[PDB]
């Protein structure tokens, strides 16, 4: 599978989700999905980004928290975990 490679700025969103209550069950099976390279089912959402974002990809793990990620040369990159406003309007 991909290896992966959990940006500190991702850490910090999920550590922050940890203490408002997130439960990562579902989170973990994307991850474990996205390593394996296989699709995600609609109800992700998953897409690719444009304009700044490019070249990384967005899924909704729940409706106010997205999933940022790349593949990238053998690796998952995991960039932020939030909501819409956290993660694209600087909130």
């Amino acid at each position: 599978m991909l290896k992966l490679n959990l940006k500190k700025s991702f850490q910090k969103d999920f550590d922050k989700l940890l203490l408002n209550g997130f439960d990562d069950s579902v989170l973990n099976e994307v991850i474990l999905t996205l390593r394996k390279k296989e699709p995600l089912d609609p109800q992700f959402q998953d897409h690719a980004l444009k304009g700044k974002w490019k070249p990384f990809r967005e899924c909704h793990i729940k409706p106010d928290v997205l999933l940022v990620y790349l593949v990238k040369d053998d690796e998952l990159i995991l960039l932020r975990l939030g909501s819409h406003s956290e993660l694209f309007l600087e909130g």
